[PDB]
């Protein structure tokens, strides 16, 4: 499958693709703005993700540090970013069908429109201004806003027990973002595509 990863911001990011246990790709790339960069996943990946970072430093060696959506100082992507990080999660090939979603689960860093560029679907969108909006307790210093799982590490935001419901802090993420998850337990916004459909990942969509 074909990923177009798109960096409309008017800053530079550094998109990262992983499976958790290994990069999609090349795992990672910087985006300056307006630049696109396509990537091939491979049909049949389950729990894929794609992300922004921001305010990145890298030496010749891609090893370095990230404010937001560091993945272990790495350029190239292998394990899944630090929050907050604005998430597109997707599913491929699954008894036929792929499934996509945005998710604000681990935090907000960068707005996002995850779409199909096939068809038989639609896409789905986080584009509000959930960092400037943030409420006081989960800015986080280095950027971004971050969930209340990462800040407070209780069981109710975290689910833990796998019995939680909403909170104020996961309203908040909904409010300005009823298409993304906002906590474990969130009512899906999964969106279900034709097998092998291929997807676009803006990022500052609309700004």
């Amino acid at each position: 499958a074909t990923f177009e990863i798109v960096n409309r911001c008017s800053y530079t990011v550094w998109a990262a693709a992983s499976k958790g246990d290994a990069a999609l790709d090349a795992g990672g790339r910087q985006l300056n703005s307006g630049e696109s960069w396509t990537i091939n996943v491979e049909p049949g990946t389950k729990g894929g993700k794609i992300w922004a970072r921001t305010d990145c430093y890298f030496d010749d060696s891609g090893s370095g540090i990230c404010k937001t959506g560091d993945c272990g100082g790495l350029l190239r992507c292998k394990r899944f970013g630090r929050p907050p990080t604005t998430l597109a999660e997707f599913s491929l090939n699954q008894y036929g069908k792929d499934y996509i979603d945005i998710s604000n689960i681990k935090g907000f860093n960068v707005p996002m429109d995850f779409s199909p560029t096939t068809r038989g679907c639609r896409g789905v969108r986080c584009a509000a201004d959930i960092v400037g909006q943030c409420p006081a307790k989960l800015k986080a210093p280095g950027g971004g806003c971050n969930d209340a799982c990462t800040v407070f590490q209780t069981s109710e935001y975290c689910c833990t027990t796998g019995k939680c419901g909403p909170t104020e802090y996961s309203r908040f993420f909904k409010r300005l973002c009823p298409d993304a998850f906002s906590y474990v337990l969130d009512k899906p916004t999964t969106v279900t595509c034709p097998g092998s459909s291929n997807y676009r990942v803006t990022f500052c969509p609309t700004a």
